[PDB]
């Protein structure tokens, strides 16, 4: 058992809930948020931009630290770092962007990061800005994640449409 609620049950594994995940995460304070990372951890906007800001900047300034010894993430990489305020650990992911011209195949790599953790708070991975389709997304994301992975999805016209397509 555990405390995240509202949600919907796709699979075994896969749940989704129409919700924003920096609200939920400031809620459940889960052992893992993901979010949308890039290469560079710049947290500038989309749910990257809304966590650093619920953070006061925090992830931001260590994830320059990070860049500064390690060097840029590969797109489908990740790396753990501090939740900060939201959770104990946020998992930064890197899915393709498409408005950079990255293949989608790097998709399923990207998910696969999330096989490392027993139980995530995480978005549509490639959704959003960067230019996905999210319904392609949630198809990768429950063809590809083992764990146990709760969905938030900002905007309820597209989480009743990936409800109503879904297969
Ligand atoms: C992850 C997706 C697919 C969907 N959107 C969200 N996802 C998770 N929580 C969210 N809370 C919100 C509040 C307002 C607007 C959007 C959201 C939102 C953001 C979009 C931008 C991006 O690329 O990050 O991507």
């Amino acid at each position: 058992v555990n405390s995240f609620s509202g949600y919907l049950k796709l699979t075994d594994n896969v749940y989704i809930k129409n919700a924003d995940i920096v609200e939920e995460a400031k809620k459940v304070k889960p052992t893992v948020v993901v979010n949308a990372a890039n290469v560079y951890l710049k947290h500038g906007g989309g749910v990257a931009g809304a966590l650093n800001k619920a953070t006061n900047n925090a992830m931001q300034v260590e994830s320059d630290d990070y860049i500064a010894t390690n060097g840029p993430l590969k797109v489908g990489g990740s790396c753990v770092l501090s939740g900060h305020n939201l959770a104990k650990h946020c998992l930064h992911v890197v899915g393709p962007n498409v408005n950079k011209g990255e293949d989608i195949q790097l998709l399923k790599s990207a998910y696969e990061n999330f096989n490392q953790h027993e139980v995530l708070l995480a978005p549509l991975l490639s959704a959003g800005i960067f230019g996905a389709d999210p319904i392609h997304s949630l198809r990768v994301c429950v063809d590809t994640v083992r764990t146990n992975v709760y969905l938030a999805v900002f905007d309820k016209n597209l989480y009743d449409k990936l409800v109503s397509s879904f297969l």
